[PDB]
């Protein structure tokens, strides 16, 4: 499971969504470099112009990729879990607005990790922050709690992140977060512990689709 990790690994997403009936679909490739936490990612919106902010995308939008300190191996649920992968789901709650529901699964297609997922968002307000575009383009750092299921074999997870607002204000968001094997092999389940995460989003100047440049880095903690 961790062998699959040592180098860099290329990975592929592939998002397909629907937020009060408007539909989209978003593109990623890049790698990921675990021994160092790192993930270079760039996506694009295939459907044409996004119809939510590319922030509230973001997380999900492969913590496998995460390093784990030596001394915490034994905590690492998401490699475990490789190469026939997990399924991810969420609920994403945007206070005082409407919630993203997505199921994924990760997991080995060769050489390459894939991320496919499935979103759909409901009750979201017309002149809100998300449909009314009103989120800046950044990303706040986060610690992101992973506890262990015993009774689904897997892991929950649940996260609070915060996205800014041009005013000085903040579009909470509360995650969700319940991850299982796919296969019927074994798997680490952890103690409690978290995943701190660094993320910077840019454009490249070249391109002319709606699209976003992503690096990530993440680390196991606690
Ligand atoms: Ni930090």
């Amino acid at each position: 499971g961790e062998e699959l990790f040592t180098g860099v690994v290329p990975i592929l997403v592939e998002l397909d969504g629907d937020v009060n009936g408007h539909k989209f679909s978003v593109s990623g490739e890049g790698e990921g470099d675990a021994t160092y936490g790192k993930l270079t990612l760039k996506f694009i919106c295939t459907t044409g112009k996004l119809p939510v902010p590319w922030p509230t995308l973001v997380t999900t939008l492969v913590q496998c990729f995460a390093r784990y300190p030596d001394h915490m191996k034994q905590h690492d649920f998401f490699k475990s879990a490789m190469p026939e992968g997990y399924v991810q789901e969420r609920t994403i709650f945007f206070k005082d607005d409407g919630n993203y529901k997505t199921r994924a699964e990760v997991k080995f297609e060769g050489d390459t990790l894939v991320n496919r997922i499935e979103l759909k968002g409901i009750d979201f307000k017309e002149d809100g922050n998300i449909l009314g575009h009103k989120l800046e383009y950044n990303y706040n750092h986060h610690k992101v709690y992973i506890t262990a299921d015993k009774q689904k074999n897997g892991i929950k997870v649940n996260f609070k992140t915060r996205h800014n607002i041009e005013d000085g204000s903040v579009q909470l968001a509360d995650h969700y977060q319940q991850n299982t094997p796919i296969g019927d092999g074994p798997v680490l389940l952890p103690d409690n512990h978290y995943l701190h995460t660094h993320s910077k989003l840019s454009k490249d100047p070249n391109e002319k689709r709606d699209h976003m440049v992503l690096l990530e880095f993440v680390t196991a903690a606690g």
